[PDB]
């Protein structure tokens, strides 16, 4: 399945998955301190990722 | 599945969810302030996708920048 | 699935969804005012897409501007 | 599925849909102002587009 | 599924659908007047397509202009 | 399905299709005059296809003209 | 299906389609004259295909 | 499936699997010291990967190092 | 399914089927004089394809020329 | 299924494979003399493999070498 | 399936075929002179394939010669 | 399936096939001297391939 890199730029920034369904309300946030890397996949329970906080992110549309 | 990248690029973005059927309502509205970005998927109950305001936008097929 | 983005390039832009089956008709008509983007696939319930107004187009054929 | 996108260059373009089947009529025609954009697919019930009007056509093998 | 665009430089052209199956035999014939598209695809029924009159020509493999 | 494209450069073109299966032989012969252009798949009822008479030929594989 | 485009440049040029199967016979030989094109498959029946001629062969791997 | 591959550039770098599912909870930390590379997949019980220390980093969608 | 093409450079050729199975023996050899292609797939009955004499062969991995 | 190109660019090198599932052990760990090279896959068993000691690393990614 | 073609470049060249399953051992060798060719190959008998004697191999990898 | 192509530079290169399941051990270990040829498969019992001795090796990442 399709996933997202996100590198921190700054601390605090925060991943924050979207519940997959009817209802969208987040049902996660991620935090990462700067230089740290989460490597996020779209889920049966997450299809939509918001990032907060400066943030070099990698997708399969490009960067 | 296909999915929209899209960064605010000032204060104030909305993202809306069209409901997918027969009928077409906005069942979420999701604000980004300037510089967050929404990665959203089309799914069994979203089959398009609003953008208002000024925003970088990126599909498969490639970038709209305001 | 295959779907579309469409930029409105002035106020009252309209993007209309034509029904999928033996009987076509208007199912929707969604209203973009100027910078304003929809990225709408075609579904169950929706199998061609108008649009009229100046809008800049994208699909996977490429792109039409004007 | 295959789709078609038509661009109007004059008024009353005319984009007609022919049945799918062992017979052949037209079922549907969409008229397009100059300007305006339809992005139509191939369907269970459309086989066949006839664009009669001067078009701007995109189809999989170009325009 | 596959499909041809035929677009007729002159008047009187005609696109010809061949009936799919055991028997070979014409079951439709389409008019195209200088200018007109059309966009066939092979199907259920149609397993083979004729062109008579000049015409520009696109399939997957290329492109024949009269 | 795989399909070939031919355009006769003479009047009196033959495409013949020959039957799929144990047996061979020709089940149906289209005439194809000066300038006329035949888009022919292979079928559940046609498994090779034969072209007498000078024609430009396109397939999967490229282009045959003479 | 895969298929070979054969164009004779002589007459008499013979497509032979050998049987599919435990045994291998010839079960048909298409002669083209000079200029005439067979565009043949391999199928349930014939899974070799010999050319006795001279021949403007096209394959997938190329002529 | 997708993996990522992990080569840790200083000592005490943490590879954390979260869980998949409804709720998320690191199920597993791996330590690399500097030079150790660990290879990981997306499994039936991971969903996303935390990377913690400077590391240099592949994914399909290419490298990221500090 | 895959195949190869075997054209004879001089008289002679043969090109040798060996049987799919626990078993390996030739089933059947075709002879091939100068100039004669022959072009044979890999089937239920044949898993292995030998050529002796001088030949041009080409598969999906390229050609190789005596 | 994707796999792992390890070659030892010292003596001791280590890899070692992660179990599958909702528990993370070490499951094996085989030893690579400088030159000896192991070509891993990914399976029922194993999710994720570690590598200890100077090694060049080829996957699908690319290649790391110490 | 994945095949393997070996030309022999010098007298008695054998190409062996290894069982596929739980046991390993040789199932057949097929040898080959100088100049003859073996297009075989991997199957539910043979798992691997050792080549002896000096041989030009290609694979879906590329050339091995000598 | 994937496979790999193992050239021997020395005499007495062995190809090592290990287990395929829970428990890992070779079950198989092919010598090659120099200048023959291995071409492998991972398979129902192989998951992993040892080589050890001097050897040119060709795998669909390269070299
Ligand atoms: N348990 C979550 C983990 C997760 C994956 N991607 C995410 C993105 C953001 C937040 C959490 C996640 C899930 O399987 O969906
Ligand atoms: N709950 C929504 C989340 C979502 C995905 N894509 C979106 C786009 C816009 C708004 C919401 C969403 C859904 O699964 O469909
Ligand atoms: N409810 C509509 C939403 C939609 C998708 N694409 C569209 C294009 C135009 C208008 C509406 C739509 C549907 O699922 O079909
Ligand atoms: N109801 C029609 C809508 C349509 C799709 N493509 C078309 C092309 C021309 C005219 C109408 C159409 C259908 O589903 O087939
Ligand atoms: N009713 C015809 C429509 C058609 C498709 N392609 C054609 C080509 C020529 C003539 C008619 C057609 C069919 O479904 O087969
Ligand atoms: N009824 C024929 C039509 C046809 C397709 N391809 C052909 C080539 C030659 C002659 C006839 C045909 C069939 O379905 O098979
Ligand atoms: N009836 C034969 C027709 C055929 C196809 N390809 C051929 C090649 C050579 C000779 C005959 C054929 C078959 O279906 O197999
Ligand atoms: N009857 C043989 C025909 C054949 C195909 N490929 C071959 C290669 C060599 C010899 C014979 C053949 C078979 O189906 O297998
Ligand atoms: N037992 C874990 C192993 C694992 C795979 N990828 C990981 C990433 C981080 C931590 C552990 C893992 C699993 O199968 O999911
Ligand atoms: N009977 C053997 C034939 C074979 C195929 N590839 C080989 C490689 C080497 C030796 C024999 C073979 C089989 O089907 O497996
Ligand atoms: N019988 C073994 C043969 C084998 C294939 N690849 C190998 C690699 C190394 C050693 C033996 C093998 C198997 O099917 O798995
Ligand atoms: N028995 C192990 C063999 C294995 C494959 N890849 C590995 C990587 C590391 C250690 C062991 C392995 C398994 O099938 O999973």
């Amino acid at each position: 399945s399709d996933f997202v890199v996100i590198k921190a730029l700054e601390d605090g920034v925060n991943v924050i998955g979207l519940t997959r369904g009817a209802d969208t309300r987040f049902h996660h946030s991620e935090k990462l301190d700067k230089g740290e890397v989460l490597i996020a996949q779209f889920t049966e329970h997450t299809s939509a990722i918001k990032v907060r906080g400066k943030a070099y992110i990698q997708t399969r549309h490009g960067v």
